[PDB]
């Protein structure tokens, strides 16, 4: 047992948090998934040359106390916060998650990656520099993806995965 990453998935309602995590663990895109669905996903994979267990948490932002939620917030190593391209709100949104992220873990140093999701779809409102700026503000990497192509979604968690050990040593 040597190495696990623990990996927390935020972002505004119906940005393609479940469907990247399915799309990641069984390589399939859903249709339809219950917004209101907050759960833990665990997979085998190979980055990098490095066999480690991910450990992912997908999140639905409910109200109702859970257990879990907590343990990850607290434990987690590095999280994905998802926008959508062609969604100007959830793009605006992303400095909420950025603060909660800080507050949970009193630091400014957080292995995390910026993801702009749905890039397979021609009604993007949420431009490459516009995204690529907030990032380069954050000083954390931006990648795009696309959940229905599966572009980019291998990047995107190992990318995490990669931030998660530079903040090992
Ligand atoms: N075209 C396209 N649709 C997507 C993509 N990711 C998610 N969706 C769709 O967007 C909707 C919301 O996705 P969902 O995973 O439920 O978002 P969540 O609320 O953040 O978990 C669903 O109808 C998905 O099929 C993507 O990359 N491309
Ligand atoms: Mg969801």
């Amino acid at each position: 047992g040597m190495t696990k990453y623990k990996l927390v998935v935020v972002g505004a309602d119906g940005v393609g948090k479940s469907a990247l995590t399915i799309q990641l663990i069984q390589n399939h895109f859903v249709d339809e998934y219950d917004p209101t669905i907050e759960d833990s996903y665990r997979k085998q994979v190979v980055i990098d040359g490095e066999t480690c267990l991910l450990d992912i948490l997908d999140t639905a932002g409910q109200e109702e106390y859970s257990a879990m939620r907590d343990q990850y917030m607290r434990t987690g190593e590095g999280f994905l916060c998802v926008f959508a391209i062609n969604n100007t709100k959830s793009f605006e949104d992303i400095h909420h998650y950025r603060e909660q992220i800080k507050r949970v873990k009193d630091s400014e140093d957080v292995p995390m990656v910026l993801v702009g999701n749905k890039c397979d779809l021609p009604s993007r409102t949420v431009d490459t520099k516009q995204a690529q700026d907030l990032a380069r503000s954050y000083g954390i990497p931006f990648i795009e993806t696309s959940a229905k192509t599966r572009q980019g979604v291998d990047d995107a968690f190992y990318t995490l995965v990669r931030e998660i050990r530079k903040h090992k040593e």
